[PDB]
C-alpha cells in the first residue's frame, strides 16, 4: 500500500516547479483532477513529470515496455534507454529475483487537461500486455546508504530530481514550505500556498534539503510526513523538525525492607519483621541544566504503616553489625517520542548524593513487549517488575549496611540514574515497504547528533511531570545546520507540545502561555536576552513568534501556580493558590470534608491537619502526629474526601460547644516533616500549614 514508483509532477516543462510528490502502487501513475483540491487550478496543469524506483520480475522473460505517452517519454532501465520519444518494440531480458532501476521522464507543453492520465505497461514474450502490477514495483532507496541490491541514487542518464539528501523531497520544496495531504490510498506532498492551505488548517512543513533527517534522528523527513514510519513514533515527532527518540526513567511504586539472614543465626522460623512502604517517583531535571541524563527521585511514604513508633532497627531487629536488603516494584517509563525494542537502559539505585546500592538491568533481546512513548514497561495492565523477582534464582540482593539503613530512614529518599543505552531501531525498508527492527541501526549512533543539533524544551503542563522535547534549530556556527528552517519559540511549542491558538493567544489545553514561566541555561538566557534587546521587546510573551531558537539551547517551562525544588519537582504553592483551590466545599460534617480540588493541587499536598479551636483560642489537634497527615483520598467522581475519623479512633469529631471552630489545614510537600524532631517530638507542632477550611460547630451540621 505504501509501495510503488515515486512520482514527481511539475507545472513547468523542465522539472523546476514540483506540484505533487506521491507514489503509485501500480503502473497507473495517473493523478485525476479530483485529487487536486489543494492545488491552484492554474497549477493543476502538469507539463513535466519524473518517476523513479525499481522493478522486480517474478519470471525471467523478454519484456517490452510502453507508456500511454511514448512520444513524450524517455525511459531508462538500469541506465539503459528503453523508450525515447517513440513507441519501441525493443525487448529486454529480465531475470527473476533481480532488481532493476527504473527512471521515467515525461514532458508535454500546454496540456489541455488538468492532472495526468499516465500508465506504464509491459509486454511478455507471449504477447500479454498490461499495466505493470503492484507486486512488480518498488520505491527508490531513499536512504543515506545503498542496499546491497538497491542503489540509493537514480541513473545519471536524463534529468536528476533535486534531492541533495536523498530523502525523496525535492530541495526546493523542503526550503520553501510544503504540505502533506491525506488520500485514502496515498499521500500528496505539495508546495505550501498561504490562501488555500491556511484556511484548511493544514500543517506548513519546512525541512533541510541537506539533512536526510532534519532532526538528526533515524527517520527521514519524507518517511515522517508520509507515514512510512514505526507506528509507535509519537504524533508530534512525525514533524520533520521534532526529534523522535526514547526518553526513559524508572518509576518505583513501593518498597519492602528486610533484615538479611546471616551465617550466625541458624534460625529461619522467626516471625516476619519486614517494612513495606508506598513510594512516589518523579523524573527530574537539574537556571536550567545542559546535561542529557535520565534520573528520577523516589519519595518514600512517611505515614506510619505499623503499630507503635519504633525505629526501623527496632522494628526489624537489626543490630549494629547486621545488614538489610530492599525489594521494590518498578516500571520503566518512556516519556520520549520513539519506542525501544531490544534494549532497556541500565539503572543505578542511589542512596544519598553518590552511594550506589544496586545496578538494575533487564535481559537484552528478551523484552516481553515494546516500550512505547507515553507508556510503561510493563504495561499498566500487567504486574510491575519486582527488583528481586520470585521466578529468578539470581537476583542480586540490594543490601545496605547499618549506617546506610539509618541514612535511608533519616532521608526517606532514593535516586534512580538511568543511562541512555536503548539498543536497535525499527526503521522503514523501501524494498518491502514494512517497518522492522534493524540490527544495523542503533540509538547510540543517533542520540549525540540529536543532542548537538536541537533546542531542548522541558515542559510540565501535563500533570506537573517534566516532559522533554527536542526541536531542530539552527546553529549559526555549523554550516550544515544553517540550512534548516528558522525555529521560533512559538512554533516550537505548537509543534512539540501541541500548544494552540484558538483566540490568537497561545494556549496549552486551555491554559494561556502566560500561566507558565520561562527559565534557561546560562548561555540560552544571555542569547534570549540579546534577542529581546534587539527586538526592543520588554516582554517575551508578546514576541514568542520572533524569538529564534538555536541548537543546544535548554529551555524549562513550568506551571506558575507551584513552588519547585532543585530537581524541578513541584513541592508546594502559594497560600492564596492553595486556599483558593479549596473553596468549593460540597459537604461538611463531623466525619469530614468533601471538596472538588484540582488534580495538580492534590499533587503538592502531603496531607491535612484537623483541629478544634475552643472559645478561648486554644486548639485541640485531632491528628496530632507528623505521620498522621494522610487523611485525604480521591473518590471515583474525582472528588476529595478529607477523613476526620481516621486518626480519631474511628470516631467523628466531638464538638463540646457549637461556638467552637473546626479548622482544617493543608500541608505541602515542601513543608512536610518526615522524621521525629531531635527533641524527639512527633507532634505536628511547628509544621508550616495552610488554613483551608474553618467553620463553627453550628455552621457544620
Ligand atoms: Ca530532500
Ligand atoms: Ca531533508
Amino acid at each position: 500500500s505504501s509501495q510503488g514508483l515515486l512520482g514527481y509532477y511539475f507545472s513547468d516543462l523542465n522539472f523546476q516547479a514540483p506540484m505533487v510528490v506521491t507514489s503509485s502502487t501500480t503502473g497507473d501513475l495517473s493523478i485525476p483532477s479530483s485529487e487536486l483540491e489543494n492545488i491552484p487550478s492554474e497549477n493543476q496543469y502538469f507539463q513535466s513529470a519524473i518517476w523513479s524506483g525499481f522493478i522486480k520480475v517474478k519470471k525471467s522473460d523478454e519484456y517490452t515496455f510502453a507508456t500511454s505517452a511514448d512520444n513524450h517519454v524517455t525511459m531508462w532501465v538500469d541506465d539503459q534507454e528503453v523508450i525515447n520519444k517513440a513507441s519501441n518494440s525493443n525487448k529486454i531480458r529480465l531475470e527473476k529475483g533481480r532488481l532493476y532501476q527504473i527512471k521515467i521522464q515525461y514532458q508535454r507543453e500546454n496540456p489541455t487537461e488538468k492532472g495526468l492520465d499516465f500508465k506504464l505497461y509491459w509486454t511478455d514474450s507471449q504477447n500479454k500486455k498490461e499495466v505493470i502490477s503492484s507486486d512488480n514495483l518498488q520505491l527508490p532507496e531513499l536512504k543515506q546508504k545503498s542496499s546491497n541490491s538497491r542503489k540509493k541514487r537514480s541513473t545519471s542518464a536524463g534529468p536528476t530530481v533535486p534531492d541533495r539528501d536523498n530523502d525523496g523531497i525535492p530541495d526546493s520544496l523542503e526550503v520553501e514550505g510544503y504540505t502533506v495531504d491525506v488520500k485514502n490510498k496515498r499521500t500528496f506532498l505539495s508546495p505550501w500556498i498561504s490562501n488555500i492551505h491556511e484556511k484548511k488548517g493544514l500543517t506548513k512543513y519546512k525541512s533541510s534539503p541537506e539533512k536526510w533527517s532534519t532532526a538528526s534522528d533515524p527517520y527521514s523527513d519524507f518517511e515522517k510526513v508520509t507515514g512510512r514510519i514505526d507506528k509507535n513514533v509519537s504524533p508530534e515527532a512525525r514533524h520533520p523538525l521534532v526529534a523522535a527518540y526514547p526518553i526513559v526513567h524508572v518509576d518505583m511504586e513501593n518498597i519492602i525492607l528486610s533484615k538479611n539472614e546471616d551465617q550466625s543465626t541458624q534460625n529461619t522460623d522467626s516471625q516476619t519483621r519486614t517494612i513495606s512502604k508506598n513510594t512516589s517517583t518523579s523524573r527530574t531535571h537539574t537556571s536550567a541544566g545542559f546535561s542529557n541524563s535520565n534520573s528520577s527521585t523516589v519519595a518514600i511514604d512517611h505515614s506510619l504503616s505499623l503499630a507503635g513508633e519504633r525505629t526501623w532497627a527496632e522494628t526489624m531487629g537489626l543490630n549494629t553489625a547486621d545488614t538489610a536488603r530492599l525489594n521494590a516494584n518498578i516500571r520503566y517509563v518512556n516519556t520520549g517520542t520513539a519506542p525501544i525494542y531490544n534494549v532497556l537502559p541500565t539503572t543505578s539505585l542511589v542512596l544519598g548524593k553518590n552511594q550506589t546500592l544496586a545496578t538494575i538491568k533487564a535481559k537484552e533481546n528478551q523484552l516481553s513487549q515494546i516500550l512505547a512513548p507515553n507508556n510503561y514497561y510493563p504495561s499498566k495492565n500487567l504486574a510491575p517488575i519486582a527488583l528481586n523477582a520470585q521466578d529468578d534464582f539470581s537476583s542480586t540482593p540490594i543490601t545496605m549496611n547499618y549506617n546506610q539503613f539509618l541514612e535511608l530512614e533519616k532521608t526517606m529518599q532514593l535516586r534512580l540514574d538511568t543511562d541512555q543505552v536503548y539498543g536497535n531501531i525499527a526503521t522503514y525498508n523501501f524494498e518491502n515497504g514494512r517497518v522492522r527492527v534493524d540490527t544495523g541501526s542503533n540509538w547510540s549512533e543517533v542520540l549525540p547528533q540529536i543532542q548537538e543539533t536541537t533546542a531542548r524544551i522541558i515542559f510540565n503542563g501535563k500533570d506537573l511531570n517534566l516532559v522533554e522535547r527536542r526541536i531542530a534549530a539552527v546553529n549559526p556556527s555549523d554550516p550544515l545546520e544553517t540550512t534548516k528552517p528558522d525555529m521560533t519559540l512559538k512554533e516550537a511549542l505548537k509543534i512539540a507540545f501541541g500548544f494552540n491558538e484558538p483566540n490568537g493567544n497561545l494556549q496549552y489545553q486551555g491554559k494561556d502561555i502566560t500561566e507558565f514561566d520561562f527559565n534557561f541555561d546560562q548561555q540560552t538566557s544571555q542569547n534570549i536576552k540579546n534577542q529581546l534587546a534587539e527586538l526592543n521587546a520588554t516582554n517575551i510573551y508578546t514576541v514568542l513568534d520572533k524569538i529564534k531558537l538555536n541548537a543546544k539551547m535548554n529551555i524549562l517551562i513550568r506551571d506558575k501556580r507551584f513552588h519547585y525544588d532543585r530537581n524541578n519537582i513541584a513541592v508546594g504553592a502559594d497560600e492564596s493558590v492553595v486556599k483558593e483551590a479549596h473553596r468549593e466545599v460540597i459537604n461538611s460534617s463531623t466525619e469530614g470534608l468533601l471538596l472538588n480540588i484540582d488534580k495538580d493541587i492534590r499533587k503538592i499536598l502531603s496531607g491535612y491537619i484537623v483541629e478544634i479551636e475552643d472559645t478561648e483560642g486554644l486548639k485541640e489537634v485531632i491528628n496530632d502526629r507528623y505521620d498522621m497527615l494522610n487523611i485525604s483520598s480521591l473518590r471515583q467522581d474525582g472528588k476529595t474526601f478529607i477523613d476526620f475519623k481516621k486518626y480519631n479512633d474511628k470516631l467523628p469529631l466531638y464538638i463540646s460547644n457549637p461556638n467552637y471552630k473546626v479548622n482544617v489545614y493543608a500541608v505541602t510537600k515542601e513543608n512536610t516533616i518526615i522524621n521525629p524532631s531531635e527533641n524527639g517530638d512527633t507532634s505536628t507542632n511547628g509544621i508550616k500549614k495552610i488554613l483551608i477550611f474553618s467553620k463553627k460547630g453550628y455552621e457544620i451540621g
